């Protein structure tokens, strides 16, 4: 499923994310724009052959079992399958562990790179949340 901004952020709303964490409930909306473009059958690979999956672009070395990653730790206790589901629970459930460790947001690095230091406040803007 491909979400639209308001309508993501308001799914992220009622999982709990506005400052889950202590990070606003924009750097989640913005988080995902860059990780997956809303997009919450994303994956990639990477060159340590772990992939990232779904909306959040939860990787597979350390997070998710997907039964083909070298050095699995599997932290979330969740298949990497369940990432790709259409409704966003299971991957906000594993984001909450991520961020509560991956040193909070800078787990994703498309966050760090394209949210970190400036105004996410923007991507709920105007949503009737
Ligand atoms: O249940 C839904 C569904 Br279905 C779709 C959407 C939207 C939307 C708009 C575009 Br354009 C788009 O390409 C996509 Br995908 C979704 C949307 C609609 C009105 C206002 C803002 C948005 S938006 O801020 O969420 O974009 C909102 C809800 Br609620
Ligand atoms: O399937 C949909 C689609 Br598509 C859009 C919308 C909404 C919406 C629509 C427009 Br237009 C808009 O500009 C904004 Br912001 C939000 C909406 C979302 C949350 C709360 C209230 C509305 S409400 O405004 O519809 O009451 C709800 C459903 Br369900
Ligand atoms: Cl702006």
């Amino acid at each position: 499923k491909v979400f639209g901004r308001c309508e993501l952020a308001a799914a992220m709303k009622r999982h709990g994310l506005d400052n889950y964490r202590g990070y606003s409930l924009g750097n989640w909306v913005c988080a995902a724009k860059f990780e997956s473009n809303f997009n919450t059958q994303a994956t990639n690979r990477n060159t340590d052959g772990s992939t990232d999956y779904g909306i959040l672009q939860i990787n597979s070395r350390w997070w998710c079992n997907d039964g083909r990653t070298p050095g699995s730790r599997n932290l979330c206790n969740i298949p990497c399958s369940a990432l790709l589901s259409s409704d966003i629970t299971a991957s906000v459930n594993c984001a909450k562990k991520i961020v509560s460790x991956g040193n909070g947001m800078n787990a994703w690095v498309a966050w760090r790179n394209r949210c970190k230091g400036t105004d996410v406040q923007a991507w709920i803007r105007g949503c009737r949340l």
